[PDB]
């Protein structure tokens, strides 16, 4: 019986009962793929305009708004857009007098369809289009959406179950040492480790060549990692969007000298203004817009800050306990196991179904896809055990391996199943 | 001493030095129960009428919205309603003229009182109300909640503290080892079980009675978004609290509008009127955009979501076998003395545990069969999570005496601390 | 070898084959500090005003409004306001008759400026309103915000990695024994001590002299927890708020006899009644607001409730394990690491990166500011260490101790670290 404290750094060894060296620190999850997670980015464009444009689209407004953010924050989530009528045609044109102008733009709508509000706006000042012989004619359009920047989005795996593996080298020896198996043999002996409990669950995040960042924890949103693309915008197949999201954002109109200005908006909230103009018939624009959470997202900068390189581990030592015990040699079943198959979802945080039948001469020490699901004696056998690499399923008792029959699903299709995406479409029937 | 490598499967056993056989898996925890969870459920219903109605209730409109759903939907949560005037009277009737139709409807409601938002729609489509002689009359009606389907709630109990319990069988006698207790007695010695950590807090859905398991607090941000849990909160499945969708929006949409090109956001719902094969009469056709983006399908999501049973570690367990006897230590078997239990009972918050320990011994603490620990004679106070509701029966490792209890149930401690309800202030005149 | 249990509660001891007394329980862990916590605490006010006031504002509607309820909701968060014209000027005043009270109220705006709502309420019951001679005239004003109660904001530290520290007396001599390390020297040789699982993450609420009250879990915003001011409004720094908001608050003018009374307001709606005067020209309000999460936490209650005076360990009892085994006596180096370099974090959650140059004489057993953070040979190291302490960085091998460099933020500093926080402006100029 004898006892020593391994340290934990690389190069760290002890050379008596039985050399005993540090190879090096990994670990072992099983793994829950959340999918694409992106900060909820608030975008806003628009403009301020002398004219009553026929079209509210970004084609229509091309000669006043600007091309490449109106294309963007068009394509966005939760887009809302207003245009709203400052001045009309007090004569002519078709359907741009202030009568087209009803709460809702109905009347407008009717001639110039669009996806935007349309709204009357008299009253608003209109002194930042000017240079009009007779008629004054002043528009203001607004279009903000939740934009998906791709350098935002990060691709994030959730690490459960996590065991701190301690790599030594026992008397030239590999043994890998866990909380869950902490023995090891030596030349005529056992070696127990005492190791440190291990880290709880692990954030991974994955950059886009592909380099992983890590996180300690679930992460924890109301704490420090509160702006965590994870407590934000959910894509669990990187396509369609599902869960806790932001309501359409508010546009207002507000004038220059608007006291609602000495206050700053709101999150979701895209306050407008006209900026008059140096040159007759044009106007500018200032926006002003509240981003969801109170911040906007530096995406390399808050990884750099909130992650480290490697997962963490506990400092150590570890206590090694060298006994002159052998374990008793049991005979083990070397037949690949038969029938064997597997029902569920793979790296998704439920337990898949493998049952099958072991072969007579022992327990087979049953491997899905190299992956250990313990032993079972001969005959049927039934387990739930969390998979983290996809189907098809290789089987072994620890021989040689057979394919195995699967119904099995990605992260992703596990993420829409139980759930029906999209319009949930209805009919009222005319009474009888 | 000797080792030995027991498999977690049922028919696993070994047999040197002591035959130590796997009886089964079970599990001990401390449980917090949340009460009633259930999906945010957005329901729509309406009607196209092709008529000016004077009552916007479920009974006032009872001629054209379908009586069940109505009924049902007015009764949700975060109820919605707006009536649209699209062509009003052009004479006669009774504050039924199109001036009775100003923005937010107040000369309607003056005279037609209603809890829905009335609105004017006039310069959208009256295509569907066809047959009028000489005054053509359209409106339209639009409700929408958040609704509850009793199928569709599940109570859930939070599993916190949990303890896999690998139940043995050394040579016909019965230990359950777990983290905090790893050891057996053998024939002439001892047993050290070296067991695999605990997997961490379960989530029980309970079904109806059948209970369905979750690994995990649950994560909201990935595979599992979509359960209860994650959605609507009822601690006393009766009362909601906590995060909960504003009033779904309502608009009314016409067929060739392009706004139809593009799918409803959540809680919006975009209705439109269809033109009736009867005259004077219209259908109408509701889009909804679900909580979520998606409709959660009940049986389907526990089904694919959860398992029968709680996980454990596949193992194996390492049976170190010692000759060593543990010394006798002397217990008090007579009851505790003046018990007193406070606090609250599955709530995840430790009650306190204070009363006297009998002398003889250390008093081996039970309440209502829960192991709270050990104390020496005299006086002792502990902060015990109570998996049991009163009253409490306490001992020693004896006869059992019983305790005075001031303890609330997991629904009462959701609603301690807190004011349900509307908050109510009154400004009076100077 | 020996064995025996022993107990975890104030006075429990064993006699044989050592002596050993139970000193006390403690704990060791990683703190993540959240900064200031406090519940999301919607406050309304308003007037029923028989009168066109011509200034909107907590000072210009003195005559009507509560004065203090009035300034302390104008400078609360996601602030709404709402003027609303009943019955307006049916001759002469300034911008005060129904013509200037358009959806929007952009032409009274115009002459009469305003940071709250002005809509027309033509159609609403003005019978509130008695005792003119000719011109009836009435209005109503509602402001409603979340408003931060010193009393209701608490400091909040999550304690991650906790580790229970059972404080042993081994025949007079200290051992605090944790899952981390479970070893105490005896002369005999060593005694080994089996100790339960760790409790897992603990909340620390700290009030205000001041007190500290405890939480077991991260929490759990889904249970009976629910109300916690964690679960609400969350400032990293007590000053800036971030992440979920409530939106602005719902106002709506609501006549006494609507039918929309028979129904509670939704969380964050506040609906405004007038009511019926006994004097000439004046008029109460009546005000239903529905509190966010559907109810009012009661601080000083929700803390006695929800959590403990001590945090919470599990029962025991701790097995005694008494060996003959002796520790192989390794060489140690005294010596202080050398260029020491701290850059990250301390108490966010993130471990901070510790490098420097080990001694030589053996394993350099580092500590920064007296916590450990590993065994390092001699030469050079680099680890991830999640650090508790602020800086200036004291460090040490077990011998004297010198100075680190460092470049490490506070848990408030690390909360802002990756964002540009408040309104984001943009500029859209004419071609
Ligand atoms: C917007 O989406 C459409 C349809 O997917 C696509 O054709 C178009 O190129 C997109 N534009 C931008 C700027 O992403
Ligand atoms: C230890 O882990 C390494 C890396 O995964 C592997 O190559 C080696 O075979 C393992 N050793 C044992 C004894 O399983
Ligand atoms: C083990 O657990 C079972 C089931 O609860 C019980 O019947 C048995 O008495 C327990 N054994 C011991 C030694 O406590
Ligand atoms: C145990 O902890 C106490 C309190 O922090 C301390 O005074 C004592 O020195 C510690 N004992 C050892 C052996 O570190
Ligand atoms: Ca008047
Ligand atoms: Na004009
Ligand atoms: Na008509």
């Amino acid at each position: 019986e004898a006892f020593t404290y391994l340290c934990t750094a690389p190069g760290c060894a002890t050379q008596t009962p039985v050399p005993v060296r540090l190879a090096g620190v990994r670990f072992e999850s099983k793994i829950v793929d959340g999918g694409c997670f992106a900060p909820w980015d608030l975008e806003a464009t628009g403009a301020c305009i002398c004219e009553i444009p026929t079209d509210v689209s970004c084609e229509g407004l091309g000669a006043w708004v600007p091309t490449a953010p109106c294309a963007r924050i068009w394509n966005g989530t939760q887009r809302a857009c207003t245009f709203w009528a400052v001045n009309a045609y007090s004569s002519g044109g078709y359907a741009q007098l202030a009568s087209y102008f009803n709460p809702g733009g109905s009347y407008y709508k009717q001639y110039h369809p669009t996806a935007c509000e349309v709204e009357p706006a008299f009253g608003h000042s209109d002194a930042a289009c000017w240079g009009f012989p007779t008629d004054t004619v002043m528009s203001v359009f607004a279009l903000a959406s939740y934009v998906q920047h791709p350098h935002k989005t990060v691709r994030v795996k959730f690490h459960t179950e996590t065991r701190t593996v301690w790599q030594l080298s026992v008397a030239g020896v590999s043994c890998n040492v866990t909380t869950e198996h902490p023995f090891c043999n030596t030349p005529h002996g056992q070696l127990e480790v005492q190791v440190p409990p291990d880290p709880g669950d692990l954030v991974e995040y994955i950059m886009n060549n592909q380099q992983s960042r890590w996180g300690l924890g679930s992460p924890n949103c109301h704490g420090p990692d509160w702006a965590s693309p994870v407590c934000q915008r959910h894509s669990p197949d990187c396509s369609r969007l599902v869960g806790a999201t932001p309501e359409r954002p508010r546009l207002r109109l507000v004038d220059a000298d608007d006291p609602l200005l000495r206050t700053a908006p709101g999150p979701g909230e895209v306050w407008v203004t006209p900026v008059i103009g140096s040159q007759a018939r044009k106007c500018g624009l200032h926006i002003r817009a509240g981003p969801y959470g109170h911040a906007t997202v530096e995406m390399p900068e808050w990884i750099h800050a909130h992650t480290t390189s490697d997962p963490w581990h506990p400092p150590g030592p570890l206590g090694l306990k060298f006994k002159t015990v052998r374990p008793v040699a049991l005979p083990r079943a070397l037949a690949p196991p038969r029938n064997v198959r597997v029902t569920g979802c793979y790296q998704c945080g439920t337990p898949a179904l493998v049952e099958g039948l072991a072969p007579g001469g022992g327990n087979c020490h049953l491997t899905v896809n190299g992956e250990d699901v313990g032993a079972f004696p001969p005959g049927k056998f039934v387990t739930a055990a969390l998979l983290n690499t996809p189907p098809p399923y290789q089987v072994s008792c620890g021989g040689e391996s057979d394919r195995a029959s699967a119904r099995v699903i990605d992260p992703a299709a596990q993420s829409f199943t139980g759930v029906v995406y999209g319009t949930h479409t209805t009919a009222v029937s005319e009474t009888r």
